[PDB]
């Protein structure tokens, strides 16, 4: 399935200056923001599809994750494979590990109150993480295997959604400023 979603949100804070690139290609050039997400990839996420890009610009200046990104309702629940970051490793409840695509990722559980969500400026829901061990090397084709994540995240307890909303690879940002180039299939 060839990328069909082009996410592309900020909060207003500074630039985020962002391209729709052709095909599954964007690119991102940022300076001092607020909060944004910007990525390509699907108008329904899927828990068994592989996601697969190729990150030839990562050059985050404070805070930025290479990650996927999506969500769920019913329950609303917002969920990450983060692959690389910039300044900040993002943590939270730890729940165990799982291993994939040849790398480690951490799993964790946070909550987010009165925040912007798919369902509104102001609204409070849970987030699930699979934060790898360490920065993914960035420059070549990798996979996103999300079974695995969203087995393991099963296997503790924490099950997404039943209504698939958007599933990126994304670039988030705070607090920061950057560079990306990232294509997506
Ligand atoms: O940042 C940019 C990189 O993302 C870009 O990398 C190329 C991304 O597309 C890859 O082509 C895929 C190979 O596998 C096939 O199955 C897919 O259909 C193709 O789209 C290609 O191999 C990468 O080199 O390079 C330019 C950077 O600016
Ligand atoms: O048109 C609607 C959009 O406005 C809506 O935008 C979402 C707003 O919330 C964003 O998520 C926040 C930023 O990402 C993480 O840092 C935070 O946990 C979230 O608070 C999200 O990226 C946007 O898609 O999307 C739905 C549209 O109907
Ligand atoms: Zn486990």
């Amino acid at each position: 399935a060839s990328t069909d979603y082009w996410q592309n949100w900020t909060d207003g804070g500074g630039i985020v200056n962002a391209v729709n690139g052709s095909g599954g290609n964007y690119s991102v050039n940022w300076s001092n923001t607020g909060n944004f997400v910007v990525g390509k990839g699907w108008t329904t996420g899927s828990p068994f599809r592989t996601i697969n890009y190729n990150a030839g610009v990562w050059a985050p200046n404070g805070n930025g994750y290479l990650t996927l990104y999506g969500w769920t309702r019913s329950p609303l629940i917002q969920y990450y494979v983060v692959d690389s970051w910039g300044t900040y490793r993002p943590t939270g409840t730890y729940k165990g590990t799982v291993k994939s695509d040849g790398g480690t990722y951490d799993i964790y559980t946070t909550t987010r109150y009165n925040a912007p969500s798919i369902d509104g400026d102001r609204t409070t829901f849970t987030q699930y993480w699979s934060v790898r061990q360490s920065k993914r090397p960035t420059g070549s084709n990798a996979t996103i295997t999300f079974t695995n994540h969203v087995n393991a995240w099963k296997s503790h307890g924490m099950n997404l959604g039943s209504n698939w909303a958007y599933q990126v690879m994304a670039t988030e940002g705070y607090q920061s400023s950057g560079s990306s180039n990232v294509t997506v299939w």
